[PDB]
């Protein structure tokens, strides 16, 4: 017997397989918050169709609790929607929020609200937001509410449903602590890189959803992304990576610091699988007459390919329930095992 | 107030990162044995002196809980000998063994038995065997007792301290069972290769010294290494790797059958380092007027370097005491949390 959160955060990498986490012991200042996790455990991350996944169906995995193709965002194996983790927690009275790096329309955070046959298909994602039951969102993606094939002011529809729309930056709690939903679409596509000085949106991003959706001490859930993990990973980009999977261990402390305070919060941090082959190789160095040979004093990062691996992915968890993560499993399990502690229920 | 337990079994899969572990669940038949295991954590792989370790301080992190410099083997920074698990087991009336499928002398063994400068020094190493405490072994090395530069005949020293030896092929127990000590020494250097028809080797002789070591109800504890994983990274060769992780899932299957029968058993699985940046990377197609494109369906193993790396590495443990090896950890403390649960005098 585990005990019972009330509140869920799952703060989901997109692209980080245990050597991409790894790069936060050597590339830190500080010790890493992945640190503070007792409970692990390794998630198998092939689709329905595919032994690679895609983050669709990643994600719609963790949503929805099935094994979907990929592309899939929210739908079956046989293209039948399926009602999400967002959905189920409406239906308890659980208010819900989603943040992320990239467009609020790419896969991952699409898979926690929307219900399509492809991910590629965004304005539509887009549209799917105004019949949502989210209360707050943060991310990029203005492009796809405003500037679209059919010409529709998609953010009027959100407003008219109680939504509070900012464009410009971040605010303080103080600003939105009277709306009755938020959603702030801070770049007209993906956010600005860390190197390009995104600095600290992901985590004044998942603090804000943590202080509005706990309003009148709701219980919540939130799903937070560190998005681009992923692409730097595509790109075989080092400091790229590394910037953001750093950004990204800081929520994962902003999220711990809040669950250990509030001591009825799950956290659970997980990837949808790896990218690029990540590996943190001994420095390489050329001679003059037969070039490369090894130092294994120190790290050369290296990539082996351009797209994403099947590795086992690790999973952590705090918080009431932590135990229930451990040992391995598929990653569509992640769902089950949130709704068995929770108590969420259908 | 965790459980204690009596015996213990460190199996140690040479060179297997998450990624290699994760081939066991694409590339055999039926399910990996990794699947029986909850308790997981990770270790933080570098030695005293280098990001990247090689196998003698990673092993000796091990058997001996200090951070030492690549190389060493049993000793200290400052090359001083240091007291290991072994000699400990053996003050505390414990029965010893190590299985491997390099040499006996090589790094990973001989961290277990022997105290050395530098891992080079096999010759002084196959001594250091007939000065140890002991009470079983088996692995190849034939040549470093027997055809040594030095011409000394250590064989003869072997048996002149107590051990049967047999340098012809794995025996069943009752041929061993009265014997005192006992030492396989089945190749002049490496065992075969999986693909050159080792077979069963590191189980059978796994589960021969569990029998041999629980003569008169004794506690145990054994080493034993599948290690030709790192061989398999370093040579950048897919089937060689994966023969023999899967060949190391089936000695886990073998000590986690005989933990569950007997119920006073802890036993850990884990790595020194990964090697060769092995990758479960999607298969490349080829066209002709494109050429080359990645499809998702299956998997095609890439490498991206030809040494080890520093990514952490998965430490599992089934058994009385294995809540103690979560969360995660230096390697070093790996012999600390083995001392910690066996309760044993230090
Ligand atoms: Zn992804
Ligand atoms: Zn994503
Ligand atoms: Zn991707
Ligand atoms: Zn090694
Ligand atoms: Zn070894
Ligand atoms: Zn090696």
């Amino acid at each position: 017997q585990l005990k019972t959160p009330k509140n869920v955060i799952l703060l989901i990498s997109d692209g980080a397989g245990l050597s991409q986490i790894s790069s936060t012991f050597y590339f830190k200042s500080g010790t890493p918050n992945y640190t503070q996790f007792k409970n692990i455990g390794l998630i198998k991350t092939s689709s329905s169709r595919e032994d690679v996944t895609d983050s669709a169906s990643g994600a719609t995995a963790f949503s929805c609790g099935i094994k979907t193709y990929n592309a899939a965002i929210g739908v079956a194996d046989d293209s039948t929607a399926v009602k999400s983790i967002v959905e189920i927690a409406a239906l308890n009275n659980i208010k819900t929020g989603v943040v992320a790096t990239s467009s609020i329309t790419d896969a991952t955070p699409a898979s926690f609200y929307a219900h399509a046959l492809n991910r590629g298909l965004e304005e539509e994602i887009a549209m799917d937001m105004t019949e949502s039951d989210l209360d707050f969102f943060a991310g990029g993606g203005l492009n796809y509410f405003t500037k679209r094939k059919d010409k529709k002011d998609v953010l009027a529809i959100l407003k008219g449903n109680q939504f509070t729309i900012n464009t410009t930056a971040l605010t303080d709690f103080s600003s939105i602590a009277s709306n009755r939903k938020m959603g702030f679409l801070l770049a007209d596509e993906a956010m600005p890189t860390m190197e390009k000085g995104r600095g600290n949106f992901l985590s004044a991003a998942t603090d804000l959803a943590i202080q509005f959706l706990s309003k009148d001490n709701s219980a919540f859930f939130i799903m937070s992304e560190g998005s681009q993990i992923d692409w730097g990973g595509h790109a075989n980009n080092a400091s790229y990576l590394i910037s953001e999977i750093n950004d990204f261990d800081d929520a994962i402390g902003t999220a711990l610091a809040f669950a250990k305070k509030d001591g009825n919060t799950l956290v659970i941090v997980t990837s949808d699988h790896e990218t690029g082959g990540f590996t943190l190789a001994a420095k390489k160095n050329k001679r003059e007459d037969g070039s490369e040979y090894s130092d294994y004093t120190e790290i050369g990062p290296t990539f082996s390919t351009g797209g994403h691996s099947a590795t086992l992915i690790p999973v952590f968890a705090y918080g009431p329930g932590s135990e229930e993560f451990i040992g391995i499993y598929e990653n569509n399990e992640i769902f089950h095992k949130i709704l068995k502690v929770t108590k969420w229920n259908q």
